[PDB]
């Protein structure tokens, strides 16, 4: 009785996913009501329908396709909720893309997912509850295929973020991380939260979680830069005009947007927002690691935020800190290695 393993990292910014055949998908965590659209990649054209027990077919665009719409799942103003309509569509769209076409009668889907470090205790059951209740057919209308998502209880496993990304053997060299009596830190800078997780290495090269030197920062993530640039845009505009989410996201890539025949350059505020977010995250990490900061052998930052802020984040200890090889799929790969050896 085999089982197929799909690792899915759920974010308030980007859904990341990878099954045990090393097929990865990633797309923005925005959905949108769908419509008859009337070597293109499927990930940029997610027109989809979801069938349930009520025989509701709910129609959605999700990902890049939904990003390019007037109506949107909020990005800034998406209330934090672990089981919602949008996390169900986003979870079922990531599954739908990572489920093969010829699974045997014996092979069933095993999902590995989780919560941020300190969010785990609070929301392990609510996430295990939404997964238990999955009873949906996900239909990719423009791509002639559909999948059924049903979860066998404890055909699913939940892991707090942090351990998996660290322990990994594809994005790390765990031979060089196993040093006696030293620490190893992770700084996963995400969209709404930021995880700081450290592990003490035993004298027998066994790693131990240090809850004390670890937190989940609830007010610091890349969303701070989005809001500061949203206010910088209306403020600079002095028109009372606001961007939509496709524009605001572009305005936070480089700080340039072409709006109503005006070249809006806010790169000066974007740089300041990134230094200001990065300062806080370095301060919190220093706050948790006192003089024990000298006892580290690596401090690896990761996530989408870690990728864009690495040059600021590195200042926390420049000759010792590094960027993990695939920052955004760093927890999702940890979720694969942990689920597969299970
Ligand atoms: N090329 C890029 N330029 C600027 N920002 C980026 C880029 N790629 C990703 N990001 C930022 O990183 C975020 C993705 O973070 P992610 O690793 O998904 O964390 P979470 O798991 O909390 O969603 C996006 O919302 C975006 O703001
Ligand atoms: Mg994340
Ligand atoms: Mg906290």
């Amino acid at each position: 009785m085999n089982k197929y393993t799909i690792a899915i990292d759920l974010g308030y910014g980007q859904i990341k996913g990878i099954n045990q055949d090393n097929k990865r998908v990633i797309f923005p965590s925005i959905i949108s009501s769908g419509k008859d659209r009337s070597d293109d990649n499927i990930v940029d054209n997610i027109h989809v329908k979801i069938l349930d027990e009520y025989f509701n077919e709910k129609e959605y665009f999700v990902g890049e396709l939904a990003k390019r719409q007037p109506s949107n799942s909020s990005f800034i103003n998406r209330d934090n909720k672990i089981n919602s309509e949008e996390n169900k569509v986003l979870l079922a769209t990531a599954l739908g893309l990572l489920i093969p076409n010829d699974l045997p009668n014996d092979t069933k889907i095993h999902i590995v997912t989780g919560l941020p470090l300190e969010h785990f205790i609070k929301q392990k059951q609510a996430l295990n509850d939404m997964l238990k209740d999955f009873e949906h057919t996900i239909k990719f209308v423009d791509h002639n295929f559909s999948r059924n998502i049903k979860f066998e209880e404890s055909n699913i496993t939940l892991f707090p973020q942090g351990a998996g990304a660290i322990f990994s053997k594809i994005n790390n060299d765990i031979s060089s991380l196993l040093i006696k009596e030293t620490f190893i830190g992770l700084i996963d800078v995400g969209f709404k939260t930021t995880d700081i997780v450290v592990f003490r290495i035993n004298k027998d090269k066994e790693p131990v979680f240090e809850q004390e030197m670890s937190a989940t920062l609830d007010g610091l993530g890349m969303i701070n830069i989005y809001n500061t640039m949203d206010k910088a845009f209306t403020d600079n505009s002095r028109d009372g005009s606001k961007l939509n989410t496709e524009q605001l996201m572009l305005l936070c890539e480089e700080g340039k947007i072409f709006f109503k025949g005006d070249y809006i350059d806010l790169k000066k505020d974007l740089i300041k927002a990134r230094k200001t977010l990065s300062t806080n995250i370095i301060n919190k990490a220093d706050g948790l690691w006192g003089d024990d900061k000298n006892s580290f052998n690596s401090i690896m930052i990761a996530g989408g935020g870690g990728k864009v802020l690495y040059n600021h984040l590195k200042l926390i200890e420049p000759n010792m800190c590094q960027l993990i090889d695939n920052p955004e799929f760093a927890n999702a790969i940890g979720y694969l290695e942990f689920g597969k050896q299970f």
